[PDB]
């Protein structure tokens, strides 16, 4: 199997609109091709860029359509060191 890694301090670089990466259940989003086209609006992804968005995405409810969209997006998991308990 090729997954691909990546470290979470990679991750926090890709903070702004340029680059816009997030992490969600462990793994890497490049969502930079999304923000415009997100229905909560652009500010909530920007807010989080670069970070581990887990709670916030599941705080807001998404539906089962939302969880599908993610696919699309993944470029790899967070190194199994970087994850916490
Ligand atoms: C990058 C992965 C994400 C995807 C693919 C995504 C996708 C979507 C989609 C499809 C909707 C429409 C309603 C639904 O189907 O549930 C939506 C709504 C919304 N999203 Fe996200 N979202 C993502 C991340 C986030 C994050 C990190 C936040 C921050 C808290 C957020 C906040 C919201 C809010 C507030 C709404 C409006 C809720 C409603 O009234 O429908 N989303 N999102």
């Amino acid at each position: 199997p090729a997954v691909t890694y990546y470290r979470l301090e990679e991750v926090a670089k890709r903070n702004t609109a340029e680059e816009t990466w997030m992490v969600i259940h462990g793994r890497v989003y490049d969502i930079t091709r999304f923000l415009s086209e997100h229905p909560g609006g652009e500010e909530v992804l920007l807010e989080q860029a670069g970070a581990d968005a887990t709670e916030s995405f599941e705080d807001v409810g998404h539906s089962p359509d939302a969880r599908e969209m993610l696919k699309q997006y993944y470029i790899g998991d967070v190194h199994p060191n970087d994850l916490k308990p």
